[PDB]
């Protein structure tokens, strides 16, 4: 089997992407944030504290003939940006782009933090990291991908995110029309539960490539590109007037600037992020100070290849016995 679904930016800055997911019988369609940095599929639901719902579409298990309460199971998760959610668990039928899993754990939110409440366009998350990170207790549950794996034509899914435009998540096959040149594969460590790999270096604009190992995670659920302070300083030094602002919370730059590109290494290959991808607009409405899309990972504790980097590439998440990551230009 295979699946194929379109993923769409939630706003004009590509702050996140939502993908339609069918849950239950008859189908209830919710727009979920596919997150390769976590491993819980959770949804706004009929059980969610009413004051904490503001425009989201909710899952109502009592209206699904295939929903079963997973007796005794609960979940609770906190993300790298400080947000959180928690609740109980159902199993139900879940389909993504034509691909169906029966008995998928659907984690029903009783509580969500304010950032989720304020995001009316995101109805929940669908985790695509390794199932070892799943928070369901006392019986840990598998991701949608893990459950589908055996039925897939090939044990892979691919992320093809757009710049200010729709893109695609495919399951079970590699669309050879969706990228240019070849796909370069690189080793993955599953030791922390993430799609963790090592980039072979970087370049700033038309500058020379610096060979240097950068350990990081491929995380579709993170907006920006977070890299070591040395790398990030070298990038923003090429932008007149750019500075790190503790009051704003990172590097800002004059909105009148033309940003240079940023290149990252995948083995001997190179992915080029155009300068425009690194512009996240005025820090506040009407300001002439703009927020940078490349930020320091110092204090996060890990480097994150988020959407800024991933949307410049066609990315293969290979879930073979020995997992690997593939990157191609597009």
């Amino acid at each position: 089997s295979t699946g194929s679904a379109t993923t769409t930016p939630i706003d004009s800055l590509d702050d996140a992407y939502i993908t339609p997911v069918q849950i239950g019988t008859p189908a209830q369609t919710l727009n979920l944030d596919f997150d390769t940095g976590s491993s819980d599929l959770w949804v706004f639901s009929s059980e969610t504290t009413a004051s904490e719902v503001d425009g989201q579409t909710i899952y109502t298990p009592s209206k699904s003939t295939t929903a079963k309460l997973l007796s005794g199971a609960t979940w609770s998760i906190s993300y790298g940006d400080g947000s959180s959610s928690s609740g109980d668990v159902y199993t139900d039928t879940v389909s993504v782009g034509g691909l169906t899993v029966t008995g998928q754990a659907v984690e029903s939110a009783k509580k969500v933090s304010s950032s989720f409440t304020e995001d009316s366009t995101i109805d929940g998350l669908l985790g695509l990291a390794f199932s070892t990170l799943n928070t369901v207790s006392p019986t840990q549950q598998k991701t949608f991908f893990d459950n589908a794996k055996a039925s897939l034509d090939s044990p892979v899914f691919t992320a093809d995110l757009g710049y200010h435009a729709p893109g695609t998540y495919n399951f079970g096959f590699i669309d050879t029309t969706a990228y240019t040149g070849s796909i370069t594969y690189t080793a993955v460590s599953t030791k922390q539960g993430f799609w963790e790999w090592t980039s072979t270096g970087y370049a700033v604009g038309s500058g020379t490539f610096k060979s240097t190992s950068i350990d990081g995670i491929a995380d579709t659920g993170t907006t920006l590109l977070y890299l070591p302070a040395t790398v990030v300083s070298a990038y923003w030094a090429q932008v007149s007037g750019a500075k790190s602002s503790s009051s704003v919370g990172g590097y800002v730059f004059p909105c009148s600037a033309t940003l240079p590109s940023f290149t990252f290494g995948v083995g001997s290959a190179r992915i080029v992020i155009p300068g425009d991808y690194i512009d996240f607009g005025p820090i506040s409405t009407g300001s002439s100070s703009c927020f940078g899309g490349i930020q320091s990972s110092a204090g996060i504790g890990i480097n994150i290849f988020g959407d800024v980097a991933l949307k410049a590439a066609f990315v293969v998440f290979n879930g073979a016995t020995t997992p690997t990551l593939g990157f191609a230009s597009k």
